[PDB]
């Protein structure tokens, strides 16, 4: 019981954080964020309440309640986390004067330390309240369906986060990065708590809620897959049991975790002082993995000790969170002027506009094989010592720290901020060197865990078709979404030009809507595209086409987006801190007009649609349309039409 | 026979259009080229031979041999058609005067009848000399070469000779598409001119060689394939569910239909040539496609039935209705092809819609003109996709894999007048550097920046629907001496739940960004004639490197599996990658011309507006020229190293 009160605890923590803080006439991006909350929150009112009726009608209304429970949960976590970033963040300028900081990081520990309460409160709510964990045969709902308890329940509150952070983001990371294209041609100071707090950390909140909501969904499977069939009875091979703890693991392990993180911003902030915050966010990071590993790996023996090995998901946790850390560490290397994206980049501004731009281009696509290739190897480990789960409760040691992640994320921004109203500056651009980085790093981590996720949500998909008429053949029959198989080909090309083609609009909807209310009104009436082309895609192509195809579509969409986002994040992400570092000067005879200057500018504002909004995007694409396509597949694997 | 010494034909005939014109002090252009492909021939001189006998050793000499036959045939069929290039050029200046046109056309015309006759002398070399006489497409069976490959006779040596013609375009691409675009960006900033013909006509006209002899290699490889893979498994003899006779009617097909393709084609370029002449040079680019994409959805109907009349167990084959069955894949794949044209064209001109709104937006702030930019390409992307996705099923459900491959070939079964038409834009293009009258000389650059981007946009469609059955071929071709009995869908069975085809995909995915980032900062270091050249070859390796050793390393590594997924993420990466790349270096030129033609009242070449769209143009000729097309090469030629190399590595693995 102690466990299922521990999320509760983050929570007064949250609010407490906040407090001493918030002790501590630019009141003006208060009144900012309420008009886009407001208008934002009425079109959410209209659609959640909606998509509520819907999944309740079309799936098992369980799954409805739960996934309201996640809206009312993410919209709550993110409104909390916005008050702070947004007192910290007038608080920052008055830190900065005395100071030739704790207010920055604080403001941004508020929403991240919400994200972790809330979310968790919400899941801990829906794993009680919702014999789905009992019963979880293979039940076949009022229509045809054939819905797992609680799969469909958990499903269902995921597709709830998920998608109204997704909104938050195509409409904020829109009205903010359209605000700071506007600005650098006043809007934009909004723009950055908008941007890169409240639709960064709903991404954030929709990754993590995403990866466990697929743990769950495996466990609560094992036992139609495995049943025996040795002379025509069905024995369960995998016993209630183990699939009962297996399922409870991940949120045991979950609960285990943000405790960790916690720990970490308690410790920071009243923490003894430094003067340099990157080390600061780097090492907290760190410590909340060590930290994490070792307990969790008790956590992992005793709550698995004997089911018929034990801490083998432990081992599968530590492979995603080395490598979401080395992930961390690639993103850093390459948004921080310090190393090398940046720095030559920055110096070629001296060369003329253009070389800015294909640099940073360059720059971008060479820095997305690291990542990737710490998932490739990353897959492999958190798989080879574990089954399908393994990868899965990997995704979330990717992310196990995310409440440090995200404080570190909220900071830059929130930082950023800080900076921008003082115009002192030096520490106020530090700030905001810091925030582009940083939102880069939790970009990198969301990225990463998307794949990671992506891989046991997709496996689930194709195990989903285990209809009543299935129940006898083996895992491995079942288990086989087969490439050569022309449907999944075409399915696949479609599902990245899908991708391509949701970027592009969300860059022209960057465009259009920069040149408070009327691009937020603008942004939400002008939203639903991405969000249709995202969630009925699946449902679309599926009902055309079937589940080889909906299988491909998925496939080259979390291909595609795995890539793009990292392409944005960290070249995008390098372009901003490029013209910092040359605003600084740092080039010799070279500082603020000047063809260089000017070339920076040029890369920062290339960069601001791509890393604040595209990227960022394809991070929520890839996981809102795999559920989608994992719920709707229960219709159209049977109902396909050709 | 007739149909045997028809290629032959084609090349008396390149030899005939530019003799026609040529007869039509700015010579200074042939000097850069020969410098550069000095440089280069001697660097592809010591690889040539290097790789070939590589094959030889390690694979089955006669498919080194046809390699060296690939090598030969298409460093020349380039080089004609670089003499061509580099003399209508000349003569189109001078064409341009008494014009207050047939010279940039003729002489982009050379290289690409050149091309065909070339590549098919070539091919019915490697068809009678290896498919007949050393009788490959009759042993036909699965035969295990002296180390342990268990080489395919035939699939093997065209392969060899796929791999030496795709080797050697992406060289010349590599290289001297990093030298014209380098130098592009260096003139902006002369040797630019060079660089023209350079990057869109040999580079362009290679990448073209390379997609339409491999989707035909691939043809040719399934059909010497159905056979191992439809053996029955009967109460245990091995049955042949699929007869010699059968295999060999459709091994030999896409050759047939190839040899009366580029026929359609040829009419289509002395056609629209001679008439009387026309003011419009895009309307005939495109009016001489169509119609040889007419004339060849006819004749090959002809050619299909009579060729294919009565083969049996076409269905098996995948053949849904009998003997007809490739010609409507050639037709699917023609017309999705056209209309992946058309999306280029649609794309890239300004007159339409992407480059007009684009060149607008630069009275905006260059910012824009960048941000607007990508939003084209990138949505630009998916119609020619969509196109591809609706066409791989009909091309596909008409006609088993082998039908696919047919497609691929019918995308491409036009490829004259489409690299014609590609040749003329450089061609065309180098007469406005020329001049510089200039209205009339700046169409034909307009026009050099569109028909290079459709060419592109016909050979990345193509390498896609190539893709498929070169990929089919790779996981079938593990069908080591241990298969030979399960039913084919237990062996055409790439599984991608398996976390290592994941990890594949990702690793090729990621392998080809890189792969674009190399070249790219390749192009900018390398930008800032022999200097670079040198310099582009030497520090050309790594792309080859990365292109493939990578089946190689990663597979040896890994196993069939994971090359199976790299190979995967690679294809669906580079095709997104070169129709972004190429639209928007397609939209960038065009915008700039337009603004540069004034076009937007207030503005004559002058000012923000202009110098926005000269950043556009420069941001645009890395990636289009260079890294887009460059991507069109490796997932070609990453895929053909796999199918042989998986020889080894599937067995061989490391963990
Ligand atoms: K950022
Ligand atoms: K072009
Ligand atoms: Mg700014
Ligand atoms: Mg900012
Ligand atoms: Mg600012
Ligand atoms: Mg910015
Ligand atoms: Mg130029
Ligand atoms: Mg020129
Ligand atoms: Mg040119
Ligand atoms: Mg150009």
């Amino acid at each position: 019981a102690l466990f299922f009160l521990i999320p509760l605890v983050a929570l007064g923590f949250a609010a407490a954080n906040f407090a001493a803080v918030v002790r501590k006439i630019s009141s003006y991006i208060r009144s900012g964020a309420d008009s886009f909350l407001a208008h934002e929150t009425k079109a959410i009112f209209k659609v959640a309440i909606v998509i509520a009726i819907l999944l309740m009608i079309f799936t098992t209304w369980q799954t409805g309640v739960a996934f309201l429970l996640g809206a009312v949960m993410s919209a709550s976590a993110g409104i909390v986390g916005m008050k702070m970033a947004t007192r910290a963040n007038v608080r920052v300028a008055e830190a900065a004067r005395t100071t030739k900081l704790k207010v920055a990081y604080q403001g941004g520990s508020v929403m991240g330390l919400s994200v972790g309460g809330f979310a968790l409160l919400g899941l801990v709510l829906v794993y009680l309240i919702f014999g789905q964990v009992d019963n979880l045969n293979i039940y076949t709902n009022w229509l045809g369906i054939n819905f797992v308890p609680f799969a469909m329940t958990v499903s269902g509150y995921a597709l709830g986060c998920s998608i109204i952070a997704m909104f938050d983001r195509v409409g904020g990371g829109v009205y903010t990065k359209a605000a700071d294209m506007a600005a650098d041609l006043i809007a934009d100071n909004v723009g950055d708590n908008v941007g890169d707090v409240a639709g960064l950390g709903a991404d954030l909140l929709e990754s993590f809620v995403g990866a466990i909501v697929s743990s769950i969904i495996l466990a609560s499977y094992m036992f139609p897959i495995y049943v025996q069939k040795i002379g025509e009875n069905l024995v369960h091979q995998v016993p209630k049991e183990t699939i009962q703890a297996l399922i409870s693991y991940p949120i045991f392990f979950a609960l285990v975790g943000l405790g960790c993180s916690m720990l970490g911003i308690l410790y920071v902030i009243v923490k003894k002082p430094s003067d340099n915050p990157q080390r600061e966010l780097n090492i907290s990071l760190w410590t909340s993995a060590l930290l994490t590993v070792v307990l969790t790996a008790f956590l992992t023996y005793f709550y698995l000790k004997d089911l018929q090995g034990a801490i083998s998901p432990w081992f599968s946790a530590i492979i995603g969170i080395f490598s979401g850390i080395l992930i961390g560490f690639w993103a850093e290397y390459y948004t921080s002027y310090r190393y090398k994206p940046t720095q030559f980049l920055g110096k070629s501004s001296i060369e003329g506009t253009g070389m800015v731009i294909s640099n940073g281009l360059s720059l971008g696509m060479k820095s997305v094989f690291p990542p990737t290739l710490t998932l490739v190897l990353g897959i492999l480990f958190a798989d080879y010592f574990a089954g399908l789960y393994g990868v899965a409760i990997a995704a979330l040691g990717m992310l196990s720290f995310v409440a440090t992640s995200v404080s570190v994320d909220s900071y830059g921004p929130i930082a950023d901020n800080a900076g921008g109203i003082s115009e002192v500056r030096k520490i106020t651009d530090h700030l905001d060197a810091v925030g582009n980085t940083t939102a880069a790093i939790g970009k990198g981590f969301a990225i990463g865990s998307a794949i990671f996720a992506a891989l046991s949500l997709f496996a689930s998909y194709m195990f989903s078709q285990i209809s009543p008429s299935d129940i006898g053949k083996p895992p491995s029959l079942v288990l086989l979404l087969n490439m050569l198989d022309a449907r999944v080909i075409a399915g696949a090309l479609l599902g990245a030009a899908i991708t391509y083609y949701f970027s592009g609009y969300l860059i022209s909807a960057v465009t259009k809507a920069a040149m408070i209310e009327i691009t937020s009104d603008n942004a939400l009436k002008q939203m639903g595209y991405p969000a249709f082309i995202a969630i009925l895609t699946p449902l679309v192509t599926g009902f055309l086409l079937g589940a080889e195809f909906v299988g491909g579509v998925l496939i080259g969409t979390v291909l595609s987006g795995a890539m793009l986002a990292i392409l944005t994040a960290n070249s995008g992400g390098a372009w901003d801190n490029a013209k910092k570092y040359l605003e600084a000067g740092n080039l010799e005879g070279y500082g603020k007009g000047s063809e260089p200057h000017k070339a920076l500018v040029i890369g920062d504002t290339v960069g601001d649609p791509l890393k604040d909004t595209v990227g960022p995007s394809l991070d929520i694409l890839i996981k809102i349309m795999s559920v989608v396509s994992v719920i709707a597949v229960s219709i159209f694997k049977h109902v396909h039409l050709f």
